[PDB]
C-alpha cells in the first residue's frame, strides 16, 4: 500500500509516501510529484521496502 519516494536531487533531498495499490501507478504518481517539484533524473527503486529513489 504505502510506497516510498526518496528524492535525491541537486537542490531537493527528502522523502514522501503515497497510498497506491499498483506499483506502476505509484511510480507514475511519484514521477508526477517529481516533475511537479521541478526535478527528474535517474530512477532506482528497491521492492524490498518499495522505495523509489530519484537521483540527479
Amino acid at each position: 500500500m504505502q510506497y516510498k519516494l526518496i528524492l535525491n536531487g541537486k537542490t531537493l533531498k527528502g522523502e514522501t509516501t503515497t497510498e497506491a495499490v499498483d506499483a506502476a501507478t505509484a511510480e507514475k504518481v511519484f514521477k508526477q510529484y517529481a516533475n511537479d517539484n521541478g526535478v527528474x533524473g535517474e530512477w532506482t527503486y528497491d521492492d524490498a521496502t518499495k522505495t523509489f529513489t530519484v537521483t540527479e
